[PDB]
């Protein structure tokens, strides 16, 4: 009936109609001819302003004072701002609507049913690659929290016309580092190659474990990245146990408790925020799947496989399930035991069950990326793979970006 | 421009420029991405203009283009589309099409023996009784004692102003979904309505958990007769579990040929209503979904019990684990009797060289990949780090409305 996507799921045999999807004014990868959805990179003060004036709009109707005089005073007064500088300034309570609504808005992301409890750390103060440094280690502190995570997000200035951009270039605040081989191989996390050999070219004396933590390379505008060492009480970490395959603590393997991008643009009103890192806490298959059993990345998949005593020399022994869903068992095991905040794949995706049951309720869609939002383990078994999603970028959103060299 | 395609655990990449054939259209717009939806939302020398191309596929297929049989060919089909609105295809023109329609439906795994298909005509069929001796000998040869094959057959194509051929099933075989007034479902609840529409056409229905339904057949402007399998060409596997004794207890069983009945062939602009279509499982069809599936046998908690598991909580990872038990019964059994099935990992490996095969012949290959990604284990299979273009070629196999 109604002219907007049919979205049905499949377990319950019930049927929602994306209205929110309306509101989308980018253009993502597909067409009528081709679907690009299963790619995960595709690629003037006119325009500034039609941005501004949605977010503004967006903003008062979020706080219900929508074709107010403090609704329509604020915008003359941005315009006023983009008319002499060419850019304009958020206030404090804009600047966190905006970075709740990129959370909210992101396709990606099963956790989103958190969207609401984010503390966000004004950083727009900030003027020096030092002064990062501190934010940044204030910001570990406070999401980590023993282990009691916190979702947090800290701003640095937005782009200024004509002069540097505050950037992070490691791509997480915590990495492991990857070591080209004299042989070919790669020692630690074969995914940070690029970024260990820059902090090298850059003075990082660098160690050779398969977990050795990363310096962080801060650059403020206009000036040469520095190089920043975490103090390792600050990083927490999990040692990786089994609860009944006494074997697997022997296999040394160690994760970090706590994921926080650090190179993706925040984008509020047509703002752009070059530096802008968010933390959450981890779903369990980040960890026990892609990350440790990702082929290109620690590739433990054979090597637990045949501690388990498992039949790796035919596929249909499942010698690759068996082995994988008890490294998953101990990720979820260990970060419990370390009482560190842990989500397994079935909670997370139940959880986002009910934030798609709200987000309907209150903007009549929720934009979601089914590739991304599947488990890499168990699809089928968790309730979002019968779950038809449409996938259209809104804004406040969390860009990618070229790395700054 | 054209799509670029990139392997996330290779590092290669590709360009899909067979996307550029498509003149269908699919599900997306470039505001909104609707790939994840499994159904769409629902004059004459158009038809022409379907034809002539499929007549230009068949002669360039066969290394002829141009020549004097594609010339005459040509003609032919616009002499009889110009005189009566549509024209039939020549028997090898049809193997073509069905062949090509397997290569070109996305959402196919198995497209790696898209060339080894026996095609079946059945376009001199005139009523239920017909039909239903061309499906019998369809299954005997598909499953062919257990060694399974790849098999299609073809029944008349649609005609302006009259009824449609149809199978009622949506597959040859399906067990028998018995609602029982207390809410729950005995057998499977995925084949409840047709069981119903079986039993009120005078099928006396059995009680059992897998009772094999009979078929309704459908020739046109008639009501649907109703007939009945003979259960020597209903190939079963009963499940058993390598090392778990108790798990061959559990009386579970599956069939060994997966055959659609309701989806439409469309070759050249004609369509075939009623042309089913077989091969042979890969594990999780019957080990994930079809078994644990919460909509269908739902089997995951029982199996968990027995292994001991804790179901009180997700994060002893108990559904999990029962589930690769499961999968491994499936792939136990049917490797024990000797029936053709093949495993996940094995299946989507091939299906990568399949690709490979497909960007060097056409320049590329449409994938749904969140149909080509094994419902468990996503990651742990090579297709999961592989970008995928998505896009309708013809001849292509579509849904169509069920026959009530
Ligand atoms: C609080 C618990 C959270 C959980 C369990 C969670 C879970 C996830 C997971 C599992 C992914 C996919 C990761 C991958 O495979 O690369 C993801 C992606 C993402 N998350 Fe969340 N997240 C959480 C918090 C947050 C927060 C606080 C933000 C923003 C402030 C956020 C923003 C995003 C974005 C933008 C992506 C897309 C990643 C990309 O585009 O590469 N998440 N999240
Ligand atoms: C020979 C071994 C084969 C294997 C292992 C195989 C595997 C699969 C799998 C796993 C699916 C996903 C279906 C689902 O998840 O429900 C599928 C779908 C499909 N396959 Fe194949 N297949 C085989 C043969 C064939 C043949 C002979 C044809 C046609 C002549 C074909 C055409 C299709 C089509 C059209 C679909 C889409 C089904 C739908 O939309 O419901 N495949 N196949
Ligand atoms: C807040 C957050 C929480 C959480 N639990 N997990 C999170 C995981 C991520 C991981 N996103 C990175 C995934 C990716 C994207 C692009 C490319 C490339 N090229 C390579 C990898 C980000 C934020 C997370
Ligand atoms: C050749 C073939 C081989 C094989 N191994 N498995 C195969 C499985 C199928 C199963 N497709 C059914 C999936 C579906 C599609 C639409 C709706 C609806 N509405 C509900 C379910 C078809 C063909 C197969
Ligand atoms: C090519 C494909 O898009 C790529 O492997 C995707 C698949 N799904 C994913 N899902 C999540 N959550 N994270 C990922 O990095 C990916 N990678
Ligand atoms: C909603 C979702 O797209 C739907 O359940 C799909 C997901 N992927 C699938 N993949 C396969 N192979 N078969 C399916 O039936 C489905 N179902
Ligand atoms: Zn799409």
């Amino acid at each position: 009936g109604p002219k907007f996507p049919r979205v049905k799921n499949w377990e319950l045999g019930s049927i929602t109609y994306d209205t929110l999807c309306a509101q989308s004014q980018q253009d993502g990868p597909c067409t009528p001819r081709r679907c690009l959805g299963s790619l995960v990179l595709p690629r003037p003060a006119e325009q500034l302003l039609s941005q501004a004036r949605d977010f503004i709009n967006q903003y008062y109707s979020s706080i219900k004072r929508s074709g107010s005089q403090a609704h329509e005073e604020r915008l003359q007064e941005v315009e006023a701002e983009v008319a002499s500088t060419g850019t304009y300034h958020l206030r404090e309570s804009e600047l966190v609507f905006g970075a709740k609504q990129a959370w909210r808005n992101a396709p990606r992301c099963v956790g989103r049913i958190q969207w609401g409890k984010l503390q966000v750390f004004d950083a727009r103060d900030c003027s020096s690659a030092q002064e990062m440094f501190t934010y940044i280690c204030n910001h570990i502190k406070y999401a980590t929290n023993r282990g009691n995570l916190r979702s947090a997000i800290t701003v640095f200035p937005q782009r200024a016309p004509g002069r540097g951009d505050f950037r992070i270039w490691n791509s997480q605040l915590v990495r492991y580092a990857g070591y080209r081989q004299q042989d070919g191989s790669v020692r630690g996390d074969p995914a940070n190659v690029e970024i260990t050999e820059l902090c090298i070219q850059h003075g990082w004396t660098p160690g050779n474990g398969r977990f050795d933590v990363l310096p962080l390379l801060l650059q403020a505008p206009d000036e040469a990245p520095e190089l920043f060492v975490l103090p390792p009480e600050l990083v927490l970490e999990v040692p990786l146990e089994h609860p009944t395959l006494e074997w697997f603590a022997a296999l040394g393997l160690r994760w970090y408790a706590l994921p926080a991008v650090s190179n993706m643009l925040l984008e509020i009103g047509g703002l752009e925020f070059s530096a802008a890192p968010f933390s959450g806490w981890y779903m369990s298959t980040e960890i026990g799947t892609r990350n440790l059993c990702d082929p290109h990345r620690y590739n433990i998949l054979e090597d637990v496989a045949v501690c388990m005593d498992l039949d790796t020399r035919t596929t249909s022994s499942l010698w690759k399930d068996k082995a994988a869903v008890e490294i998953n068992l101990a990720v979820l095991h260990s970060f419990q035991l370390a009482k560190v905040t842990i989500v397994d794949h079935h909670a997370a995706t139940v959880s986002f069950m009910k934030h798609l049951d709200n987000e309907q309720k209150a903007r009549g869609g929720c934009p979601a990326d089914w590739a991304w939002i599947v488990p890499p383990i168990s699809g089928s078994l968790t309730p979002v793979f019968h779950q038809e999603m449409v996938n259209y970028i809104l804004s406040p959103a969390f860009r990618y970006q070229p790395d700054p060299w």
